[PDB]
Order: C-alpha cells, then sequence, then structure tokens
C-alpha cells in the first residue's frame, strides 16, 4: 500500500537512473524494416505513472512509437477480460518454452501468449464475428481506456511494412491452421492482418506508463478512477509478464528485477510495479536478446536502488 | 552383372511374393483428401522390369495412382542431371534428419530431397526463368523417357484437393522463404502449385518399374536403350533413397532391406535393384510409419528370398 | 504487512481448507525405495507459521518424512548465504529448462538449483574442504536455526536405500565431473554421498513450517528473532522456488497459485507467502508431476479463498 | 565378383592416391590421454587385403596403433555371430541419431552399435557368464582369426589411461544402468572395464586391412579360407558401417563415399569394398569430426577413381 514515502524525491531519483542509463550506448537499433531504422539509437525516454495517478518524465516521452510485442500483455489481458481465463487456455499455454524454437508445445498450443504464435491465436479470440475494421476500433477503445485517453495512434507505414515482410508470421499462421489452433470458421491470413494492425499501434512513454499503471492498480486507470480490466485479466497478464514477457532474456529478468514487465523491437519496455507504479522505458537500440540496451540496464538499477524486487 | 538365372522362374517367385503379401490386410487408406479415401485397400499389384527390359506384372498393374512423394526422388534426379551435384546441394542436404521435426537443419537448409522441405526446395530449382505450365511440360516430358513412353497421366483431382487443402507445406513454403532457402526471385506461392503439380503425376505400376528400371540400369531406359539420367544422378537419388527414402521407417528398411527404395501416401513403393532390376509395388492400405503394408511385406520377402541385400 | 485481519479465524479456514483437500484420494505413494513405499496414503498434515511467530496445524503434523526434494532451496539458500549470488551462479543456471531433458544447459552448467544436476552441484560448493561429516553438521546446525530448534532428524534407512539405488544421480555426477562443472579438487562421488545424505533428513510439517516462515520473514526465524540468512539468500531463493520449485508442474503452479514452493518425493511441499507466513504441506500420495495430491489441492483452494496468488 | 582387373596396376594407384592424401597435412592428433598424443601427425599407412588374398601395402603400415571406436563394428559382428540379429537388437537400434545428444532412444536403447552407449550395451552381451578375463581372451582369439593370425596386441597403457579418464563413459554407464538396458545380473562396472579393453586393442595397417577383407569377403578370412563371421553377421555390421561408422560425417560420407566404414580417435578408418577388398588408413591427425584428415581425402579419391561407390 504505503508506496514511496515521498513522491518529489522518488522522482529525483528517477533522473538519476536514467541520467545513468543514458550513458550506455551499446546496442543495434532494429532495422528489418525501414520504419524501425529511421530511429535515432539516441533517443530515450521514461515515464512514470503511480497508482496514485502521480506522474512524471523524462527525456524523450512524448515522440510517438509502435507497441510491436509490447501489445501483447494488453491483448491478452483484453481477451480474459471478455472470455474468461479458461476458454483462452484451450487455445494458448500458460508458461516459457525452453528455447529450435518449435511453434506449439506439447499439446499443439502456442506455449504462451508472449510468443508470436500465441499473440497469433490471442488476437483470432477477441471480437469474433465482426470484420476487421470493428474488430481494430474495439481494441483501440480499450486501449484508450488503459491510457487514461492519452495518446494512441497508429503507424500505418509500420503495418505495410510488417505485413509485406512477415513470412515468418505467415509461416506460423499457416503451421496453427493446420494444427487446427484457431477457433471454428477463423479466416487466418484476416487474422495475420489485424495482428500487424496491432503491433503498429502507438503509442508516448506517457501514454503507456498510463497503461501500466492501470495494471499496477489492478485493472483501474489511475487518472479516470474506471474499471478498465477484470482483476483476473491483470493477474493473468502479469503472471505471463513475469515469466516470458522478456523473449529470452525472461529468466535472467525474473531473477534480478522481479518486476513484470514486456519488451518490444521498437526498444520500447512496458514495466509494472504492483500496488505502486507503471512505467514505460523507451530507447531503440536493442542488445542481442532484443530488449532495449538502456531500458534493461534503468530497470536493474530501479530494483537494486528501490528495492522493488518482487521477493524483496 | 548376371543377374537372376532364368527370368522366367524368377517370374514364378514374384507371384508367390506377390499372393503371400496379399494376406496382409492392416493398415489404413489415407483420407485427408476423398482422392485417395476412394481407393479401395483390396488394390495391390507389383511390376517388375529388368536392366535387360524383360517385364511381368501380377495384380492391379494398370489402375492409375498418383506418385505423391514416390515423385521426389524422380525430380530430384532432374535437378541433378541438369545443374549437377554441387549446385543442388547448395540449397539442400545429404542425409537423414532426426525424427518436433524442424524444417531446416544446422545450416538452415531443408535436411534432404526426400522430405517436404527440400522437395519445395529442389522443385524451386527445376528449369528456372520459365513459367509453370512449360517447367510441368518439361518435367512431364521427362518422366516419360524414363517410363520408355508407358503411361504418366495427371488428377487434376488430386491436384486441387493438395492445394486447397495443404497448409503444412504452405507453412513450410514461407518459413523457407524466410530463411532465403529459395534461389534469388523465387516466385514461393507459385512453386508451392508446381509440387502440388508434380505430386499430381500419375503413373500405373507398370510404367513406374520401368522408371525404377531406368535408375536400376545407370540411367538409361531398359526399353529404349536411351540416356535418361546422368550417372551423377542417378548415383545421388540412389544414396538418398536408400537413407530417406521409406518416411520414418527409413532406417529399418536400410537395414531389413537394403535397397534403394521411395514411398508415397497413394499406397506405392518404387524398388530399386541396382544392376538388376526396377519395381513398383502398389496397395492403399498404409502402415503408421506412411508405407504400404503390403508392399513393405513384399520387400522384406523378396530381399530374404532372393538375398537382394545390398550387402549380401 | 497487514497479514491476516484475525489470525484465529484465519485459522478456521486453514481446517476448512484441510478438510476440502482430505477428500482427494487420488495419487501414488512413491516406491522406488522401500522407505517411501511405507507411509500411508492417508496420512495428511498441514503446519501453519506466521511471520508473527503465531501457529496452527491440523492433521498428522508431527510425524517425520525425508525433506527430499524440499532441502533443495534450503541448500542452495546456504550456498548463497555464504558464498554470494555471483559466485553460486559461476556453477549453476537461474531458470526453468525446457522439459529428453538434458542434464546441462547452453552453458554446460544446471539449468537452475531446484532439478537434480544443479542441486548436485551446489551440495559441492557448500563448507569446502572440510570432511563430509563435518559439512553434514554444518548444514544440520543451519536447519535448525531455520527451525527455531524444533524437529530436525535423519533417516539413515532412506539414505543407504538412496545412495545404493541412485544410478541417475551418479550418471549425473560423472556427466558433471566430465564437463568440470565442479569446483577445482571435488571429491565427486563424496559430493554424492553428501547429497543423498542432504535428502535423508527428515522434519516434521510443524518444524518445516518454520523454516518456511524463516524465507517469509526475510531471512529471520519468526519463533527466535534470529537472522538466519542473508536478504540475497531469501529472494534468489523465493525467485527459483517461484519458477522451478514445482518439477513439471512449476508452469501451472506460477501461474494459478502464484507462491514460492518446493516440493518433495515424500509427498512434502513447502509453500512460502512472503512477508506472511510459511507453511508444510504434507501427504505421500503424489501425481503425474510428482507432486502431493491433497498438497496441490489444498495450495490451489489457499490462494482462491485468500488471495494470496503474487498479483492479487 | 570381378574386382579390379589387374592387381600389380592397381597397386600403382593406390600408391598415387596414398601420395596426394600424403599433402593433406591439417587435422589435430588426439589428446584427450598422453597415449594418443605420443603419436607423431605424419604417421601414415594404408593396407589393402583383396577377397584373393592379394596384399599391398604402403607408408607406415607396420606401426601398431590402438583400434579405438574400429573395434566397435568388430564386437558387434561377434555378437550377431554368436546371438542373432533379433537377440542383440533387443538391447541396441539399428539407425543413425540425430546429432545435445541423448544417450538413449525413443524405445531407451542405444540408437545403434556405433556409438558409445551402443558399444557398452553390445559389449555387456559378449560371452556372458564367464570373467573378464576370459571374455577378452575370446574376444582376442576371433580377431585373431579375422586377421588370418597377424598382429594383434593390446595397450596397457591407453587401457589405464581410457579406465581413469573416461567419467562421460562412467556417466553412460550408469544412466545405461538407470534404464535397465543391460541384460539381467550385468556388472556394469565390470561391462566398462571390458569395454576399456576392447577399445586399447591394437593392431597394424597390415593385420587391419586383413579383419576388413574378411568383411568384404562374406565373414571368410581371405587368407586362411576359414569362416570367421556368419553371413547375417557381417551384412548387419556392413549396414551399419554404411550409416553410422564415420560419427557426424556419416551422412556426408554415405552420400559422397558410399562404401562401409568406420574411423576411431586413434586415427584409423576400417575400409570395405564388398566382394573385392578390405583396408585400413591410418595417420593420427583427425579433423573436427574427429576422422583422420588424411584417410578422408584418401577414401574421396579411391571412389572417384576407381567407382567403388555404393551405387556406381
Ligand atoms: N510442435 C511442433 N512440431 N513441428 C513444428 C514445426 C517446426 S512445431
Ligand atoms: N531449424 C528450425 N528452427 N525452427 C523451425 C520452425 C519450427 S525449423
Ligand atoms: N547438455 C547436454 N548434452 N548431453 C547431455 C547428456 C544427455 S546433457
Ligand atoms: N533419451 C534420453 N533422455 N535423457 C538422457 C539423459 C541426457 S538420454
Amino acid at each position: 500500500q504505503s508506496m514511496i514515502p515521498d513522491f518529489m524525491s522518488f522522482t529525483s531519483h528517477i533522473d538519476e537512473l536514467y541520467e545513468s542509463a543514458k550513458k550506455q550506448s551499446g546496442g543495434k537499433v532494429a532495422d528489418y524494416i525501414p520504419q524501425l531504422a529511421k530511429f535515432s539509437p539516441d533517443l530515450w525516454g521514461v515515464s512514470v505513472c503511480t497508482v496514485d495517478g502521480q506522474r512524471h518524465s523524462t527525456g524523450d516521452t512524448k515522440v510517438p512509437f509502435c507497441l510491436q510485442s509490447c501489445v501483447k500483455p494488453l491483448k491478452y489481458a483484453i481477451a480474459v477480460n471478455d472470455l474468461g481465463t479458461e476458454y483462452v487456455h484451450r487455445y494458448v499455454g500458460k508458461e516459457p518454452s525452453g528455447l529450435n524454437k518449435l511453434f506449439l508445445n506439447e499439446d499443439d498450443k502456442p506455449h504462451n501468449p508472449m510468443v508470436n504464435a500465441g499473440a497469433i491465436v490471442v488476437t483470432s479470440l477477441i471480437k469474433q464475428g465482426v470484420n476487421n475494421a470493428e474488430k481494430f476500433d474495439y481494441v483501440m477503445q480499450f486501449l484508450n481506456k488503459m491510457a487514461g485517453n492519452e495518446y494512441v495512434g497508429f503507424s500505418n507505414a509500420t503495418f505495410q511494412s510488417e505485413r509485406e515482410s512477415g513470412d515468418r508470421n505467415f509461416a506460423i499462421g499457416y503451421y496453427l491452421k493446420e494444427k487446427k489452433c484457431f477457433p471454428e470458421g477463423t479466416d487466418m491470413v484476416g487474422i495475420l492482418d489485424f495482428y500487424f494492425q496491432l503491433c503498429s499501434i502507438e503509442v508516448t512513454c506517457e501514454s503507456a506508463s498510463v497503461m501500466a499503471a492501470t495494471l499496477a492498480n489492478g485493472g483501474f486507470c489511475p487518472i479516470t478512477g474506471e474499471r478498465v480490466l477484470s482483476p483476473e485479466a491483470v493477474r493473468n497478464t502479469l503472471s505471463l509478464m513475469h515469466s516470458c514477457g522478456m523473449y529470452d532474456f525472461s529468466g535472467q529478468f525474473a531473477f534480478h528485477v522481479g518486476l513484470p514487465a514486456k519488451s518490444g523491437v521498437a526498444g520500447g519496455i512496458l514495466l509494472v510495479v504492483p500496488n505502486v507504479m507503471g512505467m514505460m522505458c523507451w530507447s531503440p537500440p536493442l542488445d542481442k536478446m532484443g530488449n532495449s540496451v538502456k531500458g534493461i540496464h534503468f530497470c536493474h538499477d530501479l530494483v537494486s536502488l528501490c528495492n522493488f524486487h518482487n521477493y524483496d
């Protein structure tokens, strides 16, 4: 409950950590598509939004960037919220996979919602029946509520490039169709289209931190008081972000940082400190694992300083 | 050189083995598409064609059926014949894979030409540049020469069903595209189309046995004297049929039968006894491994009786 | 901080859950050795020990049983406590493995301290230099402090049976020696002996719950006020128990229960509710995964009722 | 039947190939034990022994060296010869494994007799009941018959070093014991001892080539006319040498050379040309795969020149 004693002083520490992370210039900006290669390796922003509704930003916190995989926890939350744990998990697993890297697990289901095959299946469960345009509007609405109506855009350029370039996602798409992993009567190619769109949704560190804070606040948006996601949805999302949100670094991350988080190839890291605050770190240069270098650094420092680790 | 002493007497033994195999009624006729489910489980034919040009058939040896995977050795032979060992193998491996069942190997190449991913890549190497209609005519011509101009048809029904149903081959198709496994400028979807057509080519035990005899005769068609395939092509094809031609039964088959062979889901088994004869066994009911039950039985008996095993 | 409002009332709920679990009669009592087969499938005990020092038991909470794998978290805590995170992890990983089931990971290290290969390596790090008798006394002392000097015995019968029967642990032992996984100059066979002894240490639900409470209390024994383990040791142990403490059920467990726990083939389940209490459930009949049936049931019920899940 | 036209001229070609291979100075002499590191990288010998009984040697063909893995085909032949295909294969598989590298396969049996786990199991089947000294004498006798009584020694130094250093073979030993892979009442540690001895048996290129010729001659020693191995034994051995005799190079070897062969860490390569001749190439420097560099080179050249490939 009693988060941080003095928020203003906490703010001062965020800035120090931010400054320290700024010195980390390693990594490479994703470049499989021009829309990602465009970004400057020097962009670096950190936005905080407590359960209180208190805000604080430092760095490039108003420059829009694509959620990419950061959207995975979000659409999963939405699915559980509208369909419940039981139904959703008839189509997707609940744990980290081994590491080469099969699309399905022992039961012919994607290992979890945080890997592509999983996110693709989860995408096929949301608002079934209506057209893609409607489904897309539906999720945008949902993301707006989580962000307390702050910035939520869309990158058509990214969407177009992701589609006419995601051969691997199509491989996954057909494979899942082959294994009957989708709900009866699913238009697979149409689902991949919806999936590419969701990955192309844009946010800023500021609006994203509010989304994170909503998850940190048991499903209530810290700046509107509104209930956006069901308790069940939030807990599931957090559990999976804890164990599968940082790609191949998930294990190390859970051990050293101990916080629910989710990274994206755009350089973002959606971080959550349960009952305390939500955060969004962003910096285009990624490491071998695919996580934002400055972001990973900052997260370690934050936990070592404020003792935020799940088991402190 | 000195094959079998008396061919007429050998013929009498073929009939006995054929009759013995006829008692084996186990297995299930493939049924993932209606064109295969249609077949009667009782169809059973065995055609022999020696290096001499001597023929002999017993059973349903004139009922057309699709080559399916039996065409894999054949198109591979063609590729090596027109492009040479070195070039072809820049795109496909030369050995059996482990067993779950990755599309690519350590070097991002399909393990060998006998598995789907391999056959698909091999298909992309033949007669590059021309349209599919032309490529198809080209291979048909080639198959005719191997069969000494005997029956070589095409099943449009099978082709159509294979296409609008091969989700797994499409998964493989996109995956290979993703890993840059095809030659520069390959139209992947167009290649899968050519691949489905090749699998739909029809033969009879009689015309197929002539094809096998051509491979048994170092590349010369036993009934026309013509050189159809280069020595290099024939040896490669035989080596791979020896180790990867019977799906997951390849190991057992190489150990107990010791002959170059290739099975197909239609129930066919293209068998080759180097410098002696070519054969084609056919019977729709397959076992767990996917091989023709009567066919597998007959092959074991043939080797136990005539001591045809590679190492006798 | 504010654990449960009224402990006496909480006690009443424990008894209800205990009674409910009692109806679950499935599973099989381990029987690879007679010392385990001896146990009655009806034994069922649950002991609670809060951070306050408040106690409560129900069922067979005074019948001694072997820790078996339950000792893994405990000796790991000890290693980190005396050697620090960095040193210990030069020899053992920090995450769940895939699932067949290799002894080592990508870096030739046991995946984590909760699997046999890991526990064996961890065992080789404790009190290096002294003889086994001394090492054993050292750990017993440590376990006594964690249990606030309550019951901590030893089963010579189990120890003897485990040794002259653990062919697989010996396979692991030699393999690790082969891969130079032990500290310079380690007597491998001697280490396996120490390992078998540690698995043979006996506790009761009551003394074990105190051990769990010590971990729940940041390293301080709830009934002596003494500092037994360093904060670093406790946090590491808890993180790994969260992700690797329930064998192949770890994933499901982390998702549905969300609590640090560790099971043992004797039927015990060391459970920990951070900053609230420690617990020890015990019931010999195990499920396919190897976890106590009644124990697994009880744990699910406890979290569904008291909302103890890490992310509630 | 009609091997090579003129043997004397063939001899002249062997010398040319031998000379050509001599220029290949790559590779590293095994050095996990001093008894192997001792060898000069320049040693290079090639001995030929036809089915006729005609001999020819070039290079260091009288310098003794350990069979090491070259003994695997030989003891397997012996097992099949005394127990028959059926019995032997209740304990060991018949095919190449995948590639990390599990000790057992799907049925809990070593994949084949050519890998360590397999050879160890095969070793436990020979002359059961008698003591190791007797078993050893028994196999020595057998090897003498295959070598037409030519050089067959023993390296006690190698044996001692292999034992007090084969941690991995012990891991395999205990693992197999754990999976009940040995015949009822097998003294596992005693079997590993017999296994280390068999690997320490010494031969020269000359005596080994005679052993190979015996296999090439359907089980009859070319220089004594005696029947040493049953036809069944020889065919099985050859089939497995064809597919599993060159470690991880087996696939490539079967494709490009197409001859039954078996390599050893001492630098030897037991080669067999069915119904023509037996050979033994030896040169201490091995490649990444573990095969003799000069040996591999020579074998390729031999087949390209004399068209000895199984499918020429």
